[PDB]
């Protein structure tokens, strides 16, 4: 009986579902597990709710990953639940941004006359405490440090955009073994809430290609969050200008860590692929 | 703008598109390849169109792999399909079988009281001829013969039920590293139209466990024309009864090659998972 709209950005693609009724989520994590099987249910890398709003704010996003668990942010998320809003409002809608609350803190979105969504992603969060992570104190950076995973020493900078990000920097980020790394990044001890994972092979100054191993969802075809904090750790260690583009599987991201506010602005598409309901 | 039902039979999971109003599928191949694409589409092993009847039969099936290409049958689709057609036909049904024509020939579903849909999938071809491949002269079954892949030479029999299967018998069908061997066997130059590669392990004389690379759709959780291959190869070559379970990834079959008439029967579930428009 339940009714939602299929979206992706940039093939990181989700179950919508207008949640607008009630605060209460219209289905359990464990039930968003089975709806984001891709053989027995829908299929996907999470749900997304569109919400009603708190403290002032339009609206409320929750996610559930398709493990179930629920992250704090999600930036193709925002992206393709600021298109379902639009939809949803109609000839109602008054305004081309959104104040949208989340677990991270209030996230703002903007649909532009092209088509795309540039959004608000708030400040970084650089502090050991913030991630959080063991590799440094609390109150330290976590910037090319060591972290061994099965031997190998990696290194690593941590992150936060809402959601806890480790990013290294590699030559060849197509011959990186995901499949098999991956989830010994995300389970690593040194990440007690677990940790998103960012392969990162620089480009140029401008141009970063990013492959990503997900808490919760494994291998997906881009992540917005991910890419924000990529670039925020391509600038923390020197390599990369404050405004770049992150290649992903499913395609670009355009980043911008702004000298203005000091903010993480993130550009993107959203596409609609089918309305549904589940029998 | 086109409306689909999601079904899986044993997480095989397909698209079924009502195209009773044309003998002329509604969706091109290349269109059914973007609809199975499983983060930027609708996801799906493949598409299957419920079609007019030709010849006396009830309805006509044919089904599009993932990849675009067209074979000949389809077991876990042609339960799907039962299913569809009674849920299209609803109370005016005034039977428990369909005859469906295919390419493979005329195939008939019942639908059984507890559910399961038992199907009549027709007389199992042994012939290298009907395979097709090139391992035996075309008038020679194929039992228990070499083929050599990357240089290590299997043991394998092959057996068309429509479209063609190559078996081989394994110790642990686990141990299988099935993404990196399973399209060498698709591809061999032994079979000029491709090939489904079936693993199985033989528990006892009427329990086989078994994987598959798909010819077209690579692993999959069940396949019924490939279950019902394999139980023919496995009684090809003594290795079990005529009546046996198949354990698919995705659950169980079960498999009678009749001595009344010497048929193969494929007895499964078929779910409705949920309905769908395209934007
Ligand atoms: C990929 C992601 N959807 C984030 C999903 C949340 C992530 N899997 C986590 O668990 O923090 C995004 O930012 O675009
Ligand atoms: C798996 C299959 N759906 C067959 C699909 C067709 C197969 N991929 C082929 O190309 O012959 C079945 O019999 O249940």
């Amino acid at each position: 009986a339940i009714e939602f709209t299929k979206y992706h950005g940039l093939g990181n693609d989700f179950i919508l579902i207008d949640n607008r009724a009630s605060k209460t989520p219209a289905i359990t994590p464990e039930k968003a597990v089975e709806m984001c099987d891709r053989h027995f249910g829908i299929g996907a890398d999470g749900v997304i709710f569109a919400l009603p709003g708190e403290n002032g704010t339009d609206y409320t996003m929750r996610i559930f990953n398709s493990d179930g668990s629920e992250p704090e942010m999600c930036g193709n998320g925002i992206r393709c639940l600021a298109a379902f809003l639009a939809d949803l409002e109609g000839l109602s809608r008054n305004k081309d941004t959104y104040r949208i609350h989340t677990l991270a803190g209030v996230i703002t979105p903007q649909l532009t006359p092209d088509g795309q969504i540039k959004v608000d992603m708030g400040l970084p969060r650089l502090l050991a405490g913030e991630i959080p992570t063991n590799i440094a104190a609390a109150d330290q950076k976590v910037i090319n440090q060591p972290l061994e995973v099965e031997g190998k020493t990696w290194e690593v900078t941590c992150v936060s955009m809402g959601n806890p990000h480790c990013i290294t920097f590699v030559e060849d980020v197509a011959a990186i073994p995901l499949e098999t790394i991956g989830p010994k990044f995300e389970h690593h001890p040194a990440f007690p809430q677990r940790t998103n994972t960012e392969f990162i092979q620089v480009v140029s100054r401008d141009y970063l290609k990013m492959r990503v191993w997900e808490r919760g969802a494994g291998i997906t075809l881009a992540c917005g969050t991910g890419a924000c904090a990529s670039l925020v750790a391509a600038v923390l260690t020197g390599r990369s200008d404050r405004l770049a583009t992150v290649e992903l599987p499913g395609g670009p991201l355009e980043i911008e860590w702004s000298e203005v506010d000091q903010r993480i602005y993130m550009t993107g598409p959203a596409d609609r692929v089918f309305t549904g309901k589940l029998h």
